[PDB]
């Protein structure tokens, strides 16, 4: 029986990492709570006079 | 008996 890298952005010193064949979901929530948070900071952060 | 891909706009990373 027994027989991700790490991106740096030069302008901004940020380590992004990048998955390894790795697209998994965790479960009910943990990418719907991102399209949440999304929006929120998104529409908290943002102005426009005319929205 | 006993690749990758490199955006260089976005810099996003991806393997093959």
């Amino acid at each position: 029986v027994g027989f991700l890298v790490l991106r740096v952005d030069n302008a901004t010193g940020a380590v992004d990492v990048v998955t390894t064949l790795r697209e998994h979901e965790s479960s009910y929530g943990e990418v719907v709570d991102t399209y949440w948070l999304n929006q929120y900071v998104l529409n908290r952060e943002a102005y426009d006079y005319n929205t």
